């Protein structure tokens, strides 16, 4: 069974997500909610735990995960940084990982469209490691990780430099295939690979895409959603448990996919 | 009448383009190809012209554009650096704008259309550069018939985030244009809030631009490139691009580019040449 700890989850929006999950659940699921506000549940859909202050909520919610009682931390109505702080206070480099599903069934992981703004050599290596973990935790043995760049390698292009550097680093592990600079088409389309007579480690069949900055990841993330009609779900990695960041403006169906994504990582 | 100069265009790939263009062409069109490779023209389509080497091919192609001899320059099979360095020589005087930039025209499935700028020329524009990138794209749209174009300065967050370089850049460039009345320039704005009226409503956002931007301006070539490819690879969007800043639209072609792809850019260039 899977127990989800929700920080500040005694809100109708959360209640609605929980109610939905429990009914569409194909496996045992349980929610434990911490909140300063009064309980809104009567149908005993979750386990309510009142808290004195918000700081306590974050503390209590994170504790349930650190102690090994809950396997997923969900961010309800609470300041992202207050919960983020407590998270780290329990732990060094966190990164966001999203799961993308395109119409024809094409899928891939997209990493860091929220956390690290302008990843340096050292931070990008860690970002690759976290995504490497998430993949090799969903079954993908020896996953292909492409370092995205608009650069043929051009020293005047930061993403190109960063890519050639991160590539040299993982040229040992043998646990995964990490290569870049690689243009988007050359990492996701095998047709682009032939039409361009290209040959390399990754030929339009990457399992994970790593961006140079959040600007690139955010853009790609939104374009796949707006015009690509793709299903997406993401979680924050780096801690001993998958963390789902939810915003009021986010749809339930989106934060739902993230929830299932967090669930698949527990399996 | 529009004459097109092609650097290294004597190729079966370029031939397929010319045929298509001359076929769908409504107004008078003409092609003059320069190449070190032998001629492949049998139907007397274009006007073949042999050259000693690539440096020669480029010099001769760019020369024809140097004056009103040609109205559009198109890069067939030849090193980009060779032609680029070639068109940037003082002897030709082609450049006629503070800086050169790349501008693309994007057409989405239904009818949504917009310009995307700088995913090939300026790597990581400074405030001064971004300002000129906007001007270049603003002029293309005006020349295309749009009088008061909406120009969205794209960034990851919608609300100001000083920890983000693109966010700060957007705010500064916005302040710079807060004076003129030729166009509406605003940022930081996220892609969805810039191109999706529904997303705007969904988040109840309110601002000078609400999912109806005419031109999107990215912070770096990586963002524009990724968006560009993502649009065609998964968005079913039609895209055409040209380098602006010169007195003649410059179309960049790559052998790997499909015929429809080259055609769209060529179509975009012809449109800037005649459209008012």
């Amino acid at each position: 069974m899977i127990t989800v700890s929700i920080a500040g989850g005694s809100q109708p929006e959360i209640l609605q997500l929980v109610k939905k999950a429990l009914k569409e659940a194909e496996q045992p699921l349980q929610f434990i909610v911490f909140d300063t506000n009064e309980n809104l549940d009567t149908e005993n859909l979750w386990k309510y735990v009142h808290c004195s202050d918000e700081a306590a909520v974050a503390q209590e919610a994170v504790s349930l995960v650190a102690t090994g009682q809950a396997q997923i931390l969900l961010k309800g109505i609470i300041q992202t940084h207050t919960l983020l702080k407590e998270m780290l206070k329990s732990e060094p480099i966190l990164s966001h990982v999203a799961m993308v599903e395109l119409p024809a069934g094409k899928t891939f992981l997209l990493t860091d469209c929220a956390m690290n703004i302008a990843p340096t050599q050292a931070t990008l290596i860690e970002i690759v490691e976290n995504a490497k973990e998430v993949a090799q935790k969903l079954g993908l043995h020896h996953p292909k990780i492409a370092l995205l760049s608009a650069a043929n390698f051009n020293p005047k292009m930061p993403s190109s430099v960063l890519a050639k550097e991160v590539t040299a680093h993982f040229n040992d592990q043998q646990e995964a295939t990490v290569f870049g600079p690689l243009s988007l088409d050359l990492a996701t389309s095998e047709e682009a690979v032939a039409h361009k007579r290209y040959s390399g480690p990754i030929m339009g069949d990457a399992d994970i895409l790593v961006v140079p900055t959040i600007d690139v990841g955010n853009c790609l993330y939104k374009s796949l959603t707006l015009f690509g009609h793709a299903k997406v779900g993401g979680t924050i990695v780096g801690t001993k448990v998958p963390v789902v960041l939810t915003s009021r403006s986010d749809s339930t169906e989106s934060k739902f996919h993230s929830l299932r994504f967090a669930m698949r990582q527990v399996h």
